[PDB]
């Protein structure tokens, strides 16, 4: 999981700073969405989609599209990107500009941030806020963030 954390960190920091939330909030969200990078959506050619937030491709999406199986088993259409950099740019646009996500900005508490994501419709599972806050506040994330840092 460490390389996942290291790779996402600078992009998460860039996006989180624009949203006025702590960088680790976004890292935690991506970690929960992908099982710390173990379960990420892949293109048919074997390349990554880099869609670490598992964002669906709807009618307003004109970029690359990847199909992936969801659990009956269904085929869902997801966004695909050229890098984590581009993925986080799209995330920052979506969460930063969409009015339903307006409660996200400025949040400095893990659970409050998660509740704001839920309000916006990121995920509808009733346990989402509790699950995400646990990652945000957890020892696993803290240890990996400390390991990631250049200094102590």
């Amino acid at each position: 999981a460490q390389a996942f954390v290291d790779a996402t960190w600078p992009q998460a920091a860039k996006a989180a700073q624009s949203l006025g939330v702590p960088a680790h909030f976004l890292v935690a969200q991506a970690a929960l969405a992908t099982g710390w990078g173990k379960s990420q959506i892949r293109n048919k050619d074997g390349t990554p989609s880099y869609n670490l937030f598992n964002i669906k491709a709807g009618s307003n999406w004109t970029g690359k599209v990847v199909e992936a199986r969801t659990v009956k088993v269904r085929v869902e259409r997801f966004r695909a990107y050229d890098s984590y950099e581009q993925a986080f740019q799209d995330y920052a646009d979506l969460v930063g500009n969409s009015p339903r996500y307006a409660k996200v900005a400025g949040k400095t508490d893990g659970h409050a941030f998660a509740r704001a994501l839920q309000e916006g419709g990121y995920a509808t599972d009733p346990s989402y806020a509790d699950k995400l806050a646990r990652v945000i506040n957890g020892n696993a994330l803290r240890q990996r963030l400390m390991a990631s840092a250049a200094s102590a």
